[PDB]
DNA sequence: ATATATATATATATATATATATATATATATATATATATATATATATATATATATATATAT
């Protein structure tokens, strides 16, 4: 009925969330697919404060925070992204 | 009446079959012990959220 996402950018939303990042090395189809609509992905990302870092060089995507810029916080918190301490 | 032969009471010797006693060897069941993997539990360090204590500040 209703317009849907195109199954492959929702297969490479859902994998970047899942696993925090792609390669060409290991999954051409997603990440050439993910380069080719850049503003769809970061649209879909930008709701949940989500944002897409490209390294092109590299052949990587990778998730990051798309907090406000410098907010009157110094150091950024996301409900979501649990921080860690190895 | 004499002479012969046989029979009755009891035990012993020999054989037959049944049954028990003894011993061994075996198979089986079982208990048990071990090992493996897995899950579970506790302790420590750190990040996160909640709650309380203290102080400021408005209204009487």
């Amino acid at each position: 009925s209703e317009t849907r996402t195109l199954q492959k950018i929702r297969e490479a939303t859902q994998e970047l969330l899942k696993y925090g990042l792609l390669e060409e090395a290991s999954k051409p189809n997603l990440y050439r697919i993910v380069l080719s609509h850049p503003e769809e992905v970061t649209r879909i990302l930008e709701p949940l404060d989500l944002d897409i870092g490209i390294d092109e060089i590299r052949g990587l995507l990778y998730v990051k925070v798309r907090l406000d810029e410098t907010p009157a916080q110094d150091e950024w918190a996301h409900p979501l992204v649990r921080r860690q301490r190895l």
